């Protein structure tokens, strides 16, 4: 259809509002004391939430720029959040700040490339100060501290991360179930976490995670692409007539299949799920093998010549539970033979005793790894049920703050690691004037956070930076008791992973944003 386009300083100006819109709808909930927002339903009910990325989510502006530019950030942002674990409103926060001195600076006539070549260099050595400035947090009373730090001074909650990660491993995945029980239950069980996601976002049946969860569902174990339904349809309705949901595993299920399978779900008929393999290549065939194998299935192989047609039930593998996000898709209790396991497990180390390149014993080692390690299933139990869905959502959220910490150590949090990284960096210069501009925006855009914070605390925001300036190591000022001191000692700790992340995708979306010459929207 006809589009209007926008050339130059209009269009910028106009992503400008956008993302301004976005970053005042988004940074109130920014900092302990964040103040809430309200988000109308088309139920009646609103809902008052103090959480980043519902507020994301839900803003969609009606101006097409500016409805693009809020829909790039959101994403950038989402992007973030879905990497580290948290830190979007932190994400948002900084495209804010940067985009805005970014256009100040190009409005004087700057050039937009310098100044995205500043930023790249003052946010690499940021990266660098934030490496440098890292706690590590190996350790298992590290781990403990953390756990508790994040579920709102937690033990209990600690020492069950530190109890599962020990058990598995630090890099073991790590699930969470509804327990029966009083008491908290940790069990391992055989499963698999690849880093592939659903392939329709409408498989979301849990939109509070932004997740999919099937309850003792079939695994099909296909090597052909899925194009068609006709093939699908008497596995489909087998499983149907079941009464069981289903999970597809192909290389990709595309076309009209694709669509037939969302126009299902919408419907509701029959709750099936979809993700594409993982990996490519004979990697390929020799996961979705141990998959069928650690499921109790039977690939269905049309090089071999079994048909889609033709499979049957028992063909299908059968797991207690599934998980599968955007990134990552994993598998709880795979029921199958033991004995095949280690028959795999065996088979899989001959291979790496007869590899030959240091890579492929790297690949054949983290396959081997994902088969032995299994996955540890956390069953969290409360004495009522509000109660325990409470605590079970406090325990992912420090699941996935420890994990983040684990992968990449802890920095001083409140934002004031940023702080830090500024003030250390004041120094730095680039090869143009325009450069240290763009390195001098990146400073106040990594100085902002922090201002945010405690305005919306509600003290002066010059003076508390300037006195966490003006402090050493990771001397700053809390929020919440308003006051100042180390954080590591008062606990205000966040993992340098979500920090490091989101000054990176800022970064990146400045600098899309700052580079921009045009933008093609549809007509009214």
């Amino acid at each position: 259809a006809a589009k209007d386009v926008k050339f130059g300083n209009d269009a910028r100006v106009k992503m400008l509002r956008g993302v301004n819109v976005l970053a005042d709808a988004v940074k109130v909930t920014l900092g302990p004391k964040g103040r809430n927002v309200v988000l109308d339903k088309s139920f009646g009910a609103p809902t008052i939430t103090k959480d980043g990325v519902s507020v994301a989510r839900e803003i969609e502006l009606e101006d097409k720029f500016e409805n693009m530019g809020a829909q790039m950030v959101k994403e950038v942002a989402s992007k973030a959040n879905d990497a580290a674990g948290d830190g979007t409103t932190t994400a948002t926060v900084l495209a804010q700040a940067i985009i805005t001195e970014g256009l100040k600076a190009v409005a004087a006539g700057m050039n937009p490339m310098d100044l995205k070549r500043g930023i790249d260099k003052a946010v690499t050595a940021a990266v660098e100060e934030l490496k440098a400035l890292s706690v590590p947090c190996s350790d298992s009373k590290a781990i403990a501290q953390v756990g508790t730090i994040s579920a709102n001074s937690d033990e209990t909650v600690g020492k069950l991360i530190a109890e599962a990660m020990d058990k598995v491993g630090k890099e073991g995945v790590i699930t969470v179930e509804d327990g029966t029980g009083l008491q908290d239950e940790l069990d391992v069980v055989e499963g698999m976490q690849f880093d592939r996601g659903y392939l329709s976002p409408y498989f979301i049946n849990k939109p509070e995670t932004g997740a999919v969860e099937l309850e003792s569902p079939f695994i099909l174990l296909a090597d052909k692409k899925i194009s068609n339904i006709r093939e699908m349809l008497p596995v489909l309705e087998a499983v149907a007539k079941a009464g069981k949901p289903l999970l597809i595993i192909a290389e990709d299920v595309e076309g009209e299949a694709l669509a037939t399978l969302v126009v299902n779900t919408m419907r509701g008929i029959v709750k099936v799920a979809a993700v594409k393999a993982p990996g490519f290549g004979d990697r390929r065939k020799a996961m979705l093998q141990d998959i069928a194998t650690l499921t109790g299935g039977t690939v269905i192989s049309e090089e071999i010549g079994m048909e889609l047609e033709k499979a049957t039930l028992e063909d299908l593998g059968q797991a207690k539970r599934v998980v599968i996000n955007k990134d990552t898709t994993t598998i709880i209790d795979g029921v199958g033979e033991e004995a095949a396991i280690q028959g795999r497990v065996a088979q899989i180390r001959q291979q790496i005793e007869e590899a030959t390149s240091d890579y492929d014993r790297e690949k054949l080692q983290e396959r081997v790894a994902k088969l032995a390690g299994g996955v540890a299933v956390i069953k969290v139990g409360a004495a009522t049920e509000v109660e325990m869905k409470e605590k079970k959502a406090r325990v992912e959220d420090a699941l996935h703050a420890t994990r983040a910490a684990v992968e990449e150590g802890v920095v001083a949090g409140g934002g004031v690691a940023l702080i830090r990284v500024a003030s250390k960096l004041a120094d730095l210069r680039g090869q143009n004037e325009d450069q240290n501009v763009g390195i001098k925006v990146a400073l106040r855009a990594m100085e902002a956070p922090l201002r945010q914070i405690v305005l919306n605390c509600g003290e002066e925001p010059s003076v508390v930076a300037n006195t966490v300036k003006g402090g050493d190591g990771n001397y700053g000022y809390n929020a919440a008791t308003e006051e100042y001191g180390n954080m590591i000692d008062m606990g205000i700790l966040d993992p340098t992973k979500v920090t490091r992340s989101a000054l990176q995708y800022a970064a990146s979306v400045a600098g899309l944003m700052i580079t921009t010459e045009c933008m093609v929207t549809d007509l009214p």
